[PDB]
C-alpha cells in the first residue's frame, strides 16, 4: 500500500476537510504517499491529481466545505469513461482510493473496485442527511443540526410581533432525521417528515390552539423530502389563516465550520480508512454503529436499505410540545 | 406514581434545563403532578418545593444553566439532615425524585432511596466532565466541547504575531475526555491528561520544532485534573523559552446554550427517567451506552469505577499533529 488517492464527492458537508486531513496525515505517518484528486470524479477523468504533503492540510480541521473541490460527474455511470479514471490512477502506481461523500459517491468506488482488482476502495460518509447504511451518523449531521438551531434563532430574533407561525424547510433529502433532531431541538410543535403520514388538519388544529391560547412563535419544521415549506403553508391555509414566515433554509445547512462531534468523527473515520487499506480491505464504507468504528461492505450498504427512523423520538418531540 | 419532584445539583451544565423540561412535560402528559425543587438539595431542606405546570418550562430548551437553581449542601452527607428532606417530600405525597447532576448528586439520591422505601429516585447525568459510569456521554459534554473550540478560536483571532504557543486549561475534573476531544478538535500538538504520564521534555522538543520550523500558533491543551496551565507553562520553561498565552478557560465552559446533541440527549433521558418511575424502578442512573438509552444501578455506577479513556484516540490526535 504505497500510494493512495483521496477525493470528495457530492454536496458539501462540514468535516469533509477534517476527513481529508486525517487521511493525509495518517497515510504519511505510515510512509504512504497520498494524492489529492480535485473536483471529485471529474478530477479523476481530467487527471487533476496532485501529491499532498503534511503541510497541504494545515489549517483545515476547522474549514468548511472541501479544499479539493467537488463536481458532478454523471458520465461516471458509464463503464468506458471509468476506464480513463482507472488508467490515471494506475499510471501513478496508486493502490488505494478513499472517496468522501454520500451513497451516490460510494457507487463510483464500488465500480472502481469491481473493474480494477489493483485498486482498493474505501468510502467515508460525508453528507448532512444521515441516510447511509451501517453508520448511525454521517459526517456533517451534527453540524447541520446546530446550523438549523442558529438559523431558527436568527429568524425568531428578527421576526415581527405578528409572527404566530414559522414554517421552516430543512434539508435531509429522503431521510427525516435532520428535521426530527432539529425540530426537537428548537421545540417545534410539528415536524413533517417522509416517514410519518402528514395530517395537515391535526397540524392546523394545533397552530390554532396556540394562537387562540394567545401564544406566539410556533414552529413547523419540514423535511424537503416530504414537501416544500411553501407547500406546507398552502396546505395549512386550506384550514386556517397563515402566511407567517415560510423560510427555506437552503445550502447554508451544508456550509460552516464543523462542530467538535464532526471533527472527531471525521478524523477517526479518515484514520480508520487508511488502516483498512493497509490491512488489505476493499469495497467497504466506514462508520460508527452502536458507538463502535466499523466497516460495511458496499453490497450490504446498498441492499438492506434500512436505517430505522426513530418513531419513539418523533413521539417524544410531540409529547414535549 | 402520582407526584414527582425534580432538582438540579452540582455545577451547571448546558442541557440541565432541557432535562427538567422533559421531566415536567412527560410527567404531565402522563397525568402525574410535578414539583420543582429550587437550589438543589438545600431546597429540599428548606422546603423550597413548588408545583410546576406546562408553561413553567416554556422557553427553556435553549436556556443555559438551571432555572431551578443549584446550591452546595454539604450537610446532606448527614443522615439526620436527610430526614428533614424526606419529610418535606413525604408531606406532599411525593413518590418519585429525579436528580439532575453529577455522581456526587447521585449519592444523595441513593441515600434517599435507602432511607425511604416510599420514594423512588432516578439520576440524570448533567455535567460537562463525561465521568459517570454507565453512560458513554453526559449531558453538557458536547456543549462544553464546542465552547472550548470557540474560545480557542477567539484566543487565536485576538492574539499577537509573537504568540508561538497557547497553553489552554480546560475543565474535566478527573477525566481527560474533554481535553482529548477539544484537543483533537482544535489540532493541538499536545494534550495533557491525567490518564497519560506527561513527558514535559518531549512536549518542549515539539514546540521548539514548530518554532525552529517557523511555525506559529501551537496549542497545548491541559486538563485541570492533570495540572494548571500556569504549572504546565512553568514546567516547559525549565527547557525552552515561553510565556506565550496561558489561558484558564474557566466557568464559561459550563455556561451557554446547549448544542443540539445535548438538547436531544437531555430530552430523551428526562422522558426515560419518568418512564422508569412509572415502571416502578429506583436507585438507577440513566444514560446512553453503545447508542442505547439504558439505566444502571447506583451500586454499579459507584463500584466498577471504570469508563475507559480512549488511548487509541489520544494516539490518533498525536498522529494528526
Ligand atoms: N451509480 C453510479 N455509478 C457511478 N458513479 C456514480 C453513481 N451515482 C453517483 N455517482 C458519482 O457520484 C457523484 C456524487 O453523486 P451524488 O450527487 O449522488 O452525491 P452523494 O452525496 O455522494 O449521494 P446521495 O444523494 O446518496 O447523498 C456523481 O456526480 C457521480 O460522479
Ligand atoms: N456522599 C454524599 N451523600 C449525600 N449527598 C451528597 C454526597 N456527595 C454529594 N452530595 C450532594 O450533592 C451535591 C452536589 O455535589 P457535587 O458538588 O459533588 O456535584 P456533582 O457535579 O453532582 O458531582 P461530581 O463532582 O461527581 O461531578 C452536594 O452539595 C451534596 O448536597
Amino acid at each position: 500500500m504505497k500510494k493512495i488517492a483521496v477525493l470528495t464527492s457530492g454536496g458539501d458537508s462540514p468535516g469533509m476537510n477534517a476527513a481529508v486531513r486525517a487521511v493525509v496525515r495518517t497515510a504519511i505517518y505510515n510512509e504512504i504517499e497520498v494524492y489529492g484528486v480535485y473536483h471529485g470524479y471529474q478530477g479523476l477523468l481530467n487527471d487533476d491529481i496532485h501529491k499532498l504533503e503534511l503541510g497541504s492540510v494545515g489549517d483545515t480541521i476547522q474549514r468548511g466545505g472541501t479544499f479539493l473541490y467537488s463536481a458532478r460527474c454523471p458520465e461516471f455511470k458509464e463503464q468506458e469513461v471509468r476506464k480513463v479514471a482507472i488508467e490515471n490512477l494506475r499510471k501513478r502506481g496508486i493502490e488505494g482510493l478513499v472517496v468522501i461523500g454520500g451513497d451516490g459517491s460510494y457507487r463510483g468506488a464500488q465500480r472502481i473496485s469491481e473493474e480494477c482488482k489493483e485498486i482498493q476502495t474505501i468510502g467515508i460518509p460525508g453528507t448532512i442527511d444521515n441516510d447511509i447504511n451501517g453508520t448511525d451518523f454521517t459526517i456533517g449531521f451534527d453540524t447541520a443540526l446546530n446550523t438549523i438551531i442558529g438559523l431558527v434563532d436568527k429568524i425568531r430574533d428578527t421576526a415581527s410581533s405578528h409572527a404566530r407561525t414559522f414554517i421552516i424547510e430543512a434539508m435531509g433529502r429522503d431521510c427525516g432525521d435532520l428535521a426530527l433532531w432539529a425540530g426537537l431541538s428548537v421545540g417545534a410543535e410539528t415536524i413533517v417528515v417522509p416517514e410519518v403520514k402528514t395530517d395537515i388538519k391535526e397540524i392546523a388544529d394545533k397552530i390554532e390552539q396556540g394562537i387562540k391560547r394567545g401564544k406566539k412563535h410556533s414552529i413547523v419544521l419540514v423535511a424537503e423530502g416530504c414537501m416544500t415549506a411553501q407547500d406546507c403553508q398552502k396546505e395549512l391555509s386550506q384550514y386556517i389563516n397563515v402566511d407567517n414566515r415560510v423560510s427555506v433554509l437552503g445550502h447554508v445547512q451544508r456550509g460552516g465550520s464543523p462542530t467538535g462531534a464532526d471533527r472527531v468523527l471525521a478524523s477517526r473515520l479518515g484514520g480508520y480508512a487508511v488502516d483498512l487499506l493497509m490491512q488489505g480491505e476493499t469495497a467497504k464504507g466506514v462508520g460508527i454503529k452502536n458507538n463502535k468504528i466499523v466497516a460495511t461492505s458496499f453490497d450490504e450498504i446498498f441492499d438492506g436499505k434500512d436505517h430505522k427512523f426513530d418513531y419513539s423520538l418523533y413521539e417524544l418531540a410531540n409529547k414535549l410540545s
